């Protein structure tokens, strides 16, 4: 079992809303950095602020926000980069854009976790303040 | 002047041959993660060692390892996401395959720089040994 497996079922967790698959394969200390200027952006540290802050952002896009669809996965040292594609629609916000989800991978876990998104603008509109 | 602007420099410069913007935005200290499992895999340090390694490059390349195109480029925190393609025609491999190239940017110069494939399997046959 290698780090684009963890990272499969990293995205296929959150495409599927499954809950238990994600609080088990992200660190309890996870480094969490969410790029942009809306009330979600920053690094964040710990399952106990991740967990939660993942709940609001559900709360804040009525459910609907999530990766569309996976492209590639591809490793490099402990990290993995995902390109993907994610959507959405709230806070008068159709959000749909190109995105890529850097993973970094210890021990079976999700030990750092890096966001990019291709349009910041949208992206920070659709969470808000 | 932002991290994007950079990238993009940083791009087309790889696009045109241009050795000097290359040799002038890349840090003297430039952190260079090459994945896989060939001639040139690893971590390398300095342009003391990136400079010459990028010349041995072109030479196994044929002068054709080429980022055929560049997608988006995404900024998160000092770093920089390109997704893009990369082709070439070397040993015998045609290449032709999605990268991403993740670039740390600070004070004006690209400091680390993490390269992803999406295919190292024929990527590692393309450099060889
Ligand atoms: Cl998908
Ligand atoms: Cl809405
Ligand atoms: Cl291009
Ligand atoms: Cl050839």
């Amino acid at each position: 079992m290698n780090t684009i497996d963890i990272a499969k079922s990293y995205i296929t967790a959150i495409q599927t809303g499954d809950h238990a698959t994600l609080g088990s394969i992200i660190s309890p200390d996870v480094i969490w950095h969410q790029p942009g200027n809306h009330q979600f952006s920053g690094t964040h540290r710990g399952m106990a602020v991740v967990g939660p802050m993942l709940g609001k952002m559900m709360e804040v896009s009525n459910g609907t926000f999530a990766i569309s669809r996976a492209d590639d996965y591809m490793a490099s040292g402990d990290w993995v980069a995902i390109t993907l594609e994610f959507s959405g629609q709230a806070n008068g916000v159709t959000l749909k854009q190109a995105g890529v989800d850097l993973l970094r991978i210890e021990d079976g876990k999700i030990v750092e976790v890096r966001l990019f998104s291709a349009d910041q603008t949208q992206e920070d509109a659709f969470w808000g303040r």
